């Protein structure tokens, strides 16, 4: 029933991805294919013509910006842009919740990226306007979660049915401690019937918040047992008998001592080989950009998805704007 | 009569306040009105469709440069931005008088800031297009003025009366030298029945030259007298008969004696008048202590949004076909 | 004629002059003098609605930028904005072929200024749709031949008859040597009957690949001769019997007042010589050229846009 989720998404912040719920969440993905359908066959997208909206973003995050002002611009909108190195250099004495109280009176929502947790939880309580985080320091990055879901479900439709029967497997590769994109969709996946590979080096191992997040998530379906988690330090075990591969960035700017960049980037590097024993409808996501973690010759292989995946994104944008900011 | 003004205010540029006559004014006032009964009511505001602007930002203003962009956007037009720390960095070697006559060939209109005084008047005789000065070096910010003037008006609408009996009392408190937002208001307001308290430390005061603009403003329709200008020390006397505080910004470039001299308290505001109205162009910083958010005295975050009506109208009169 | 031409022209990457061949020239010409008159009668242009654009600048070039922005625009579509200092403050570790793959999945067309050739070349193969070049270290920067060409043209109809009978004679002038815009457009006018006159200093002397170039391709349309390409040390020889006037960027001291256009210097042209100048202009030209009836370079940037609204139109239509 989109028209009764839709009354209810219209004009929803949304933060983290705990703001979306089953229906929403259906909702979503139903608008993505639509919108996937629209874009694929050249139709018209401007869907949502009237609005405008201004992007903030308060850190280097040029792709993800682009991101969000393709989807704004293909709806028939129109954005204007805030973009600075940091947030004080925007701010300066000011704090956050005039700025929103004021940037709030003259658009009709808010893109907002900043590393600062407790700025974007300012931002949308001082906000007269839906704000949707872009990202942010605390592990959330709600967008992502549902794009890489919506690319999850293409292949894997079961996913979303909670048939006790029919179970997800998924590996997590690479930095599972400090990687906000594993933390959000673990935590929208295990919403699901879906059991978790997490492949690190031991500095970089899951955090327990997360597992007990998972672990909370999976009980309440009870689809929870003492498989639903598994550690691994390999590709070799922990690639084996999961549909969906997802590899996380390394990202230099988290590792000062180069070192330990140079050792972390190079740990887990996937390739045709470490791909042979894998099921045969294995997908492979990666949230990107890529450094070293994916060999160029897998892009070749049919298992990878991970542009189809950023492609997705569009789409999932889209959708999720649209939801919210319509007036029908 | 709106059409016989719209006719008259098509393709003006808008430099000074003095561009703007009574009757523009008024046609600026009544537009602006009616925008923010179509934005209130969440309406349909594409009333200026197929126009293309360029908006020139040749100091760090991102907060103007974000307002005139939602105004154009929320028109229905479509704006490109140029952006840099400085004037030097983007002229380079060009003079102003051939990165203008070319500029002017690409769009319909420019938006244009600059803290050079002398660029903007150069910009406007070489532009085949009309320009909005959105701040310069010579202290005029004309939009700035038609906002506050917008805001002034709906608490105290006699003001455009020029009722003898009806005198409009006002305080600008903090950085009156450097204050652009002050010059410019003063100059509007002193084309009507207002009487001016200046309050600042000794050399932040204002300038010779706005009080001759505005001692000749008065003259010029009987509402000068002796006690039409006062110069204060402190709050509060400064702030006695006021119908409205007006609080400059104390910005670091132009210090920490300064940025402590006058901050408005519920304290400082006692004993004001029932009725006076706080306003401030925006950003605050400490000028004014959170607390007084909450006091009915205060309308400055109403009149930033009242900026976003102004600036639309203001666009819509001069562009329109 | 020219939805055969537009479709051949869908989707067509323009990197460098010579992808652009001479139907396609005409398309180009004829489709900009259509955007010149609907501009001039205040009509609807809006040609082209319901497209996104990504402009790509990764070095300063913000004169460039804004007029390909203003000619997307005023053609009713988007564009959202890319504009750092270099190149690896936005690739970092991404390489070229990952980052147009992906942002050619988000946008219809990209427009790409980039000092690399590396980088351009790249992007091209990696990119799933259409990409204009806007400038780059090479020198291609073939959306100002075809502005240059079409104002050329404008005063000069004839430059597109390749008749024996009616050659066009251009001087350059200045910077030959670094001057890319001359390059450029050389290459391109010297597939019509045309005749050149190079004036500059020694040391900023046209390199012999592009006298090469020029050689080559008046040879083959059969209009070369020993006449063809003239050398001058000075104005008042070099500016003798040119239809065209072309001023290069001088962009040091000694080598930036040695050519420097007067109406005095103007007094022995033609009556009916054009003067160019790619611009900004420094000392090239005196202001008081502006007023003299020969001077067109303002009306040449103007052109500008014209050419890159019906560029981007034939393209993405
Ligand atoms: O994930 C990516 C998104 C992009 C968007 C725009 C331009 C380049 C991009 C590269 C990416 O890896
Ligand atoms: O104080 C202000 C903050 C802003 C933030 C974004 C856009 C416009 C703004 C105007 C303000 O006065
Ligand atoms: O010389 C130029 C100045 C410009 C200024 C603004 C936009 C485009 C421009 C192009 C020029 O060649
Ligand atoms: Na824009």
């Amino acid at each position: 029933d989109l028209d009764k989720i839709m009354t209810k998404m219209k004009n929803k912040s949304v933060i983290n991805i705990d703001d979306v719920d089953d229906e929403e969440l259906l909702a979503i993905l139903y608008t993505s294919k639509q919108f996937e359908k629209i874009l694929k066959n050249n139709e018209d997208s401007k869907y949502l013509e009237n609005k405008v909206f201004c992007s903030v973003f308060l850190e280097p995050s040029t792709r993800t910006r682009c991101s969000f002002d393709a989807a704004i611009l293909k709806l028939g909108s129109k954005v204007l842009n805030i973009t600075d190195m940091n947030s004080t250099s925007f701010y300066k004495g000011e704090t956050v919740e005039d700025a929103f109280k004021i940037l709030s009176t003259y658009v009709d929502g808010i893109i907002y990226r900043d590393p600062s947790k407790k700025n974007v939880d300012i931002a949308v309580s001082s906000s007269s306007k839906p704000i949707i985080n872009a990202g942010n320091g605390t592990g959330e990055h709600p967008t992502q979660s549902l794009l890489d879901f919506y690319t999850i479900h293409n292949y894997f439709p079961f996913i979303l049915d909670r048939n006790i029967n029919k179970k997800l497997n998924i590996a997590f590769v690479g930095d599972l401690k400090n990687g906000r994109t594993v933390h959000s969709l673990s935590k929208l996946l295990s919403r699901y019937n879906v059991s978790f590979n997490f492949v690190s080096c031991k500095s970089l191992n899951i955090p327990k918040d997360i597992v007990n997040t998972i672990t909370y998530n999976l009980k309440k379906n009870n689809f929870y047992s003492d498989d639903s988690i598994k550690y691994f330090d390999n590709l070799e075990e922990g690639l084996e008998d999961v549909h969906i591969i997802y590899m996380t960035r390394i990202q230099k700017e988290r590792f000062t001592d180069v070192d330990e960049y140079n050792q972390y980037k190079n740990a887990f590097i996937l390739s045709n080989k470490t791909l042979e024993n894998t099921r045969d409808d294995t997908k492979i996501l990666h949230p990107l950009p890529r450094v070293n973690e994916i060999k160029v010759e897998v892009d070749s292989n049919p298992k990878s998805v991970y542009f189809t995946q950023a492609e997705n994104g569009l789409y999932v944008r889209m959708a999720l704007l649209y939801l919210i900011f319509s007036s029908t």
